[PDB]
């Protein structure tokens, strides 16, 4: 029965749990995507990016993947390509955790050195163009098979999980997949009009200046896997009904206590969107709504 | 609806995944226990018997864990403690992983301290001694809570999702818990019969010599979770099949083939697991019988 043919199709259906020192009475819990391979979120884009991509006929046998490594990205890309037994070729800065290196390396991966982030990115499409017929990017930031899978799982395990309750969706911004598939699956396809909450970094609010008509100041800051910087093809801003900042070190703290006093281990992003929905949660106008926030990675 | 009151209730159901490059024509199927709280199985024994010992009284509000970290069941054991507020001290040697000890720490344990694995164990006894009344003892080698958790959900969960179709369950034994649990429940609950297999290092095969009566002879490993060097309590002799012996080279690389060719990231007892798997799986004997491994964890 319930068997799956290879490791890319098990992703997903990761669990609910109700927070007991943040929000109002119970009315914040969790989406551990953390329950996932490849241990982050990617996993559900890195398996459909390249799924759709061979629906495509633009990924076949023997085609390399390539593809500038958004740390957890490039891990999840990697444990596909091993699944489905594609070569895969990630491109990422100089350095970076040598334990990433390892890990990418031991998952068969061809790593490529680059001199920042927007650096990484040119050498991964010199090599694309080194030879357009051998190489695939995927390009994570803009493939609509990225929000896509979260409005076709993500999205619905909320629903389901939470018997259509779910009022307040709260998740950071990276590419932007999650939260506008999510928000398409519950407006869109089941019907309710929830509140949908983008969290980025006080230290680079792109989001929110864009918003607001301000000069967008993009700044260094360190909650990892948010925060680009930019407003990415992927973030559909007209499906967000809100826009909460949060700094690193309220982040990082938030992350040390979903650890300490509730047993969950997530990254500093993670705890970015805890902080965030706290503050929703405990605003009397939230107080009666289900909230669930995405916690997208482990460490 | 789906929401669990707190992280030890989200324990298990773990997936099954068909291994490609391992066994006859897909026989072998693993089960990534990694997919966990914790990132491992100890998950599941860490919360049964916290859990346990509150049914029994032996655990109340304001009692203190104490338990000798086994790696991984001081994990389980500290996000469980955090989980229900229970303040938690474990005790483990003078080094291992610095990154245990942040963790460990940053999950709010109090850590001790001592000079090997037989030595850590004494500490904890004259910590509990030192006042009974405050000090609650979990001993995950001889806590039928342990094997009891793994007969009422991981059994169960394998039965379930393989339709009754598993022949074959290989797991390695450290505390013995999973394979007894696991063929208690599919032999004595469900009512197949299964062959149990469970596997030791070749550098330390306790288990092999006890049941052929020669001399019993632990030696040093590198298999990290299995091999204690002697005969748990928890493991139920009458309810093993055969038992497989894998050294630690051979399972390393199987973990290494697990990433490179399956995308599947799994620990070097893992490895061992698998290994043991691959040489029943590619017996005539079991060519037509579907073999499940346990994969205790992620690395």
């Amino acid at each position: 029965m319930a068997i799956y043919a290879d490791n890319s199709y098990s992703i997903g259906n990761t669990p609910l749990v109700r927070l007991k020192h943040f929000g109002h009475n119970g009315n914040v819990v969790v989406k551990i995507e953390g329950r996932n391979p490849s241990y982050s979120v990617k996993c559900r884009i890195g398996a459909n990016m390249v799924w759709q991509a061979e629906k495509d006929g633009t990924l076949t046998k023997g085609k390399e993947i390539v593809e500038p490594t958004s740390g957890n990205t490039g891990i999840a890309l990697a444990y596909v390509a091993a699944a489905r037994g594609y070569k895969i070729t990630l491109t990422m800065p100089e350095t970076m955790s040598l334990e990433r290196k390892r890990l990418l390396c031991g998952l068969g991966v061809n790593l490529v050195l680059t001199e920042g982030m927007k650096g990484a990115i040119a050498k991964a499409e010199e090599i694309v163009a080194s030879d357009p017929s051998r190489y695939v990017m995927l390009k994570q930031f803009e493939n609509p098979a990225n929000p896509q899978i979260h409005r076709e799982t993500t999205g619905p395990e909320i629903w389901k999980d939470t018997d259509g309750k779910v009022d307040v969706v709260v998740a950071g911004v990276g590419t932007g997949g999650s939260i506008t598939g999510i928000s398409r699956a519950i407006k869109l396809d089941f019907g309710k009009q929830i509140t949908s909450v983008a969290v980025e970094p006080v230290e680079s609010p792109v989001i929110s200046q864009t918003l607001a008509g301000e000069e967008v100041k993009p700044g260094p800051h360190k909650i990892q896997g948010i925060g680009a910087g930019f407003i990415p093809k992927n973030l559909d801003l007209s499906i967000i009904d809100r826009v909460e900042t949060v700094d690193s070190d309220t982040a990082l703290a938030t992350a040390r206590r979903l650890m300490a006093e509730e047993g969950i281990l997530a990254g500093i992003s993670s705890g970015a969107a805890v902080a965030a929905a706290d503050r929703l949660a405990k605003l009397p106008e939230f107080a009666d709504k289900l909230i669930v926030v995405i916690l997208p990675s482990a460490s």
